[PDB]
């Protein structure tokens, strides 16, 4: 990139994954944690015994996607770089693909927090969920809240 165009793609190391749209990896060579932008899980604050539903899911699915990845990179979009949490937003690719676009495959997580001018790629993450629902992937499965205990 010798000069500046739409968003500033760069490198990462993974270093430790802990939830499904919570990643630490390496930015600048130094340790950081990466939020999927776009995206939500499914509740995964893993209190203890968990819901027993999608606890152990989507954390561990993204947590050995990018261990297997051969390279790891990230993609702020234009907007701010980092949230009120000093968390840094961006697309994580791995194998040259979009991270956030798997989980929308496996339905683990689903479209949320779209605040502009952070949204660029809230088009590709939408039709995408969409597709998610006709698959029925776990949390696009039932559609209610009653006798699930
Ligand atoms: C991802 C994202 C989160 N947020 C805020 C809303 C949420 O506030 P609260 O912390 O009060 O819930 C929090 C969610 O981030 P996470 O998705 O990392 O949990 O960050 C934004 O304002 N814009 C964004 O693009």
């Amino acid at each position: 990139a010798t000069s500046t165009k739409k968003l500033h793609k760069e490198p990462a190391t993974l270093i430790k994954a802990i939830d499904g749209d919570t990643v630490k990896l390496m930015y600048k060579g130094q340790p950081m944690t990466f939020r999927l932008l776009l995206v939500d899980t499914p509740e995964t604050k893993h209190p203890k015994k968990g819901v027993e539903k999608y606890g152990p899911e989507a954390s561990a699915f993204t947590k050995k996607m990018v261990e297997n990845a051969k390279k790891i990179e990230v993609e702020f979009d234009k907007g701010q770089r980092t949230d009120k949490y000093g968390r840094g937003l961006a697309y994580i690719y791995a194998d040259g693909k979009m991270v956030n676009e798997a989980l929308v495959r496996q339905g683990l997580a689903k479209v949320a927090y779209v605040y502009k001018p952070n949204n660029t790629h809230e088009q590709l993450l939408r039709k995408s969920e969409a597709q998610a629902k006709k698959e029925k992937l776990n949390i696009w499965s039932e559609d209610n809240a009653d006798s699930g205990q």
